[PDB]
């Protein structure tokens, strides 16, 4: 006879699920980039490197003319996914900035929680 409140918790789980789905897709795309080019994008090159060839070194040596992804997704709050090379927890840390929209805050939802 006691229903635990879950309105926002349920919203949070749905939002986290979209973020994780985006992160998984990005990781797969980053792996295709690495299979071709033998490294992941640098922090400067970023996730944008998956769309078209970066304009800074290290220049990928086997970059598909079509790139690795058609478009970069945004997170559920309209924010941009972030990339750090080298990662603290993985080869590459990839994360949504979360609700607050600021990279590297407590709000970040990252691939280290996959
Ligand atoms: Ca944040
Ligand atoms: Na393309």
């Amino acid at each position: 006879s006691l229903v635990v409140p879950n309105l926002m918790g349920n919203k949070d789980k749905a939002d986290r699920q979209k973020v994780m789905s985006d992160l998984v897709a990005l990781e797969s795309t980053l792996d295709m980039y690495r299979l071709d080019n033998n490294r992941y994008p640098t922090t400067e090159q970023g996730l944008r490197a998956l769309v078209s060839k970066p304009t800074v070194q290290p220049e990928p040596r086997n970059y598909r003319q079509d790139g690795y992804i058609r478009r970069l997704p945004q997170d559920p709050w309209g924010g941009d996914y972030q990339l750090l090379n080298p990662g603290q927890y993985s080869d590459i840390d990839i994360f949504s900035p979360g609700p607050d929209g600021v990279p590297n805050t407590e709000d970040d939802i990252g691939n280290w929680t996959l």
